């Protein structure tokens, strides 16, 4: 609810389906601990990663396995994965949508933070 | 239903609200005739532009008034507007979502064409 | 060189070579009058479109023939072209670099404006 | 120059000057070992990170300190940084240009890989 991920394919002009997404939370020893994961739906969205009670302020990394995605389509990719590292902040609005647009040699990611 | 437009603001990380959007259809004299328009909602989306019966194959231009949008926020923009010109094609899938990510000196546009 | 265009290929991770580019300048009647044209080089760059003396204040449109570029690669792209529209020199003479990153169903454009 | 980084500012339409860049190379243990570092110049480009002899096959991470760059401009950005992760030289020696386009809540990265 508080955190949603949406992936799109700029080569085929479609949602990016069954893309693996891992979210990590930065721990006090500065290592990344597993926090949430899932695979995008037919609409390229991944919902239900976390809840308001568990999504406390902190630094989060979301990993999008873009390489596996392009491999399964038979298209050489450049990147190992796409990356979005950010600070969740209770001051700001509290719904985070991380959207990624993927090409084999390029990606863009944007955050839409709303109520 | 067949044609949807979604605009996002990469400076504020939010949907781009009350953005004017004009769609034109290319006529046989190669001029652009008015086809549909509206303003994006609070969620940055613009729905109900056209229907399946009216959205025939042809070349369409969609105009996003990005300049007015940045002006009202007090931010100098570079572009007069953002532009997406494309051929609607009955062979391909038939729902078109045109998404635009806006920055003052840059924009990206992507088409997601589904069932 | 007051106006330079650089085009990259997001699918192949390379400059986009031999891409046709047409520039227009909006006249009184609000018709687009042919201004300058050329094709990108091996580096993806197009230099020599215009001169400081010829490139007066005005509203310019840079049309990048993205469709012919994807078609010669066997790809049926979404966009007919990428149009960049902007007011040039209106706060005085500037040097403009219009960069475009191309994918079959997506493109991004940015402007680097220096004094 | 086998590795070059270029950073642009989508808000100001200018190169992103003085942006810190750190490169790591994944070791056996799957830890990221410091590889090279520097800051972009007035042109937004960072040259001289490494040499042909030093830049062997491996998995590299290029971290661009986008947050410090937006903060010195008075902007509180979404991302902690922009990380680019890729396998280099695995089909033989290449020259790599990693380009990033920055906005406060968004970034795009592309790779131009030449032989
Ligand atoms: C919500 O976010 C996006 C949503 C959609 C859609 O909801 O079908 C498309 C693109 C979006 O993002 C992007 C637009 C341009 C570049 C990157 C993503
Ligand atoms: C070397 O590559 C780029 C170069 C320039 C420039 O030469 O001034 C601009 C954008 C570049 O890449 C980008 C293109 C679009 C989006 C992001 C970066």
């Amino acid at each position: 609810c508080p955190l949603m991920v949406k992936v799109l394919d700029a080569v085929r002009g479609s949602p990016a389906i069954n893309v693996a997404v891992h979210v990590f939370r930065k721990a006090a020893d500065d290592t990344w601990e597993p926090f949430a994961s899932g695979k995008t739906s037919e609409s390229g969205e991944l919902h239900g990663l976390t809840t308001e009670e568990e999504f406390v302020e902190g630094i989060y990394k979301v990993e999008i396995d873009t390489k596996s995605y392009w491999k399964a389509l038979g298209i050489s990719p450049f990147h190992e994965h796409a990356e979005v590292v950010f600070t969740a902040n209770d001051s700001g609005p509290r719904r985070y949508t991380i959207a990624a647009l993927l090409s084999p040699y390029s990606y863009s990611t944007t955050a839409v933070v709303t109520n």
